[PDB]
């Protein structure tokens, strides 16, 4: 399976100058569980906001996909190909933009925290990716988050 | 990834008489996308409730239980174990109330579907397993079906 996890808020961003302009840890639970133990697959440019004490995310398989043939990533694996990165049963595409889009023709999962925010669509934002209608997802109801903002939970599927 | 799939009243009934005591169609569609192109698996009696011209189900691994090694299910595959029955990156056990009590124990991920309706437990019915103590889920909207009914979605992960 491949599935892609990630939160937006309602425009569609999901980060802006190199980061992300919000921290729900109600999202940071969900994300954890859904990928713990499996394989998450990050674009180098999400690899390197990461400090490096938070890092490799623990219990995963961290892989980062680079065109560089030789960037480091002490405790993951650098693959110049996504396809590279596809030999277990569950991966997950944490982020960001360039790679949520690059593995959709993959993907039969997508989790998505959707995060009621008024975040207009400004910068070199990168985006959540676009859904077509191949995608059936069930929506959730706003959940209360202790940071302050409304949230819910979105899981689609395509078979 | 093992998962389970069924439907439920909301006092764990799913079977009885070797019917499915209501009709709604959202479920089926859901079950349909879920399941679509993995292995699926179910135990004997199961099998022998689908009419012959709607099993086995398209585009899927159809694979039955029996303890009786000779058994024909014309079109699935008759295994004597669970396990030996559990072979794809995604399969999928279907049913009845038996197998999944037997296959739990190798579960990762329950998808359980609610339908409102008071149906008490009565003596003899299939009911689905126990839960909620080690299995995080997220839930979600009281859907309205087209049958009527009013019926949610569960998604469980277990942590
Ligand atoms: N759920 C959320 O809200 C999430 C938000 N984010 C946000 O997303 C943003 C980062 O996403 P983005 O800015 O799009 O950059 P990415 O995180 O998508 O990483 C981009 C990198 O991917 C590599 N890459 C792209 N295509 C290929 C390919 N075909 N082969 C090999 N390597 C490739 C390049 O690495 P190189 O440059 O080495 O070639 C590129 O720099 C940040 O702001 C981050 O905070 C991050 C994760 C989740
Ligand atoms: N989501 C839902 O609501 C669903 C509901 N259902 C309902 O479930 C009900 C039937 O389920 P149930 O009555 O529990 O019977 P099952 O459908 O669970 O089939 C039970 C059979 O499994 C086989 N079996 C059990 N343990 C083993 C083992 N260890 N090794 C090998 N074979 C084994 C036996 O087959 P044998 O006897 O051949 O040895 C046994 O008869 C029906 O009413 C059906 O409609 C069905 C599917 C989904
Ligand atoms: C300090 S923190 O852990 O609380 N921040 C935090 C928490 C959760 C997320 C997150 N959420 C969803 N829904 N999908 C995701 N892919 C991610 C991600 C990621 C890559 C590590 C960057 C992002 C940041
Ligand atoms: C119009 S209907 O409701 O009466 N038909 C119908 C009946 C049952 C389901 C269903 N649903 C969930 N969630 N799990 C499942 N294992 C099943 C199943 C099954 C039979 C083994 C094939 C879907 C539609
Ligand atoms: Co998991
Ligand atoms: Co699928």
């Amino acid at each position: 399976m491949v599935g892609l996890i990630w939160a937006q808020a309602t425009s569609g961003v999901i980060g802006r100058g190199g980061d992300i302009p919000w921290r729900l840890p109600e999202d940071q639970a969900h994300f954890r569980e859904i990928t713990m133990g499996h394989t998450i697959v990050m674009g180098r440019r999400t690899w390197d906001s990461l400090p490096a004490k938070v890092r490799p995310l623990p219990g995963r398989r961290n892989v980062v996909l680079s065109r560089q043939a030789d960037f480091m990533a002490s405790g993951a694996e650098v693959v110049g190909s996504l396809e590279e990165a596809l030999t277990s049963p569950e991966t997950w595409v944490i982020g960001g933009g360039q790679v949520y889009a690059l593995a959709l023709p993959y993907a039969t999962r997508c989790e998505v925290t959707e995060v009621d925010i008024g975040l207009p669509r400004e910068a070199g934002d990168a985006l959540a990716p676009v859904l077509d209608e191949t995608w059936r997802g069930e929506t959730g109801e706003w959940r209360f988050s202790r940071s302050g903002l409304r949230y819910r939970l979105y899981s689609y599927h395509r078979s």
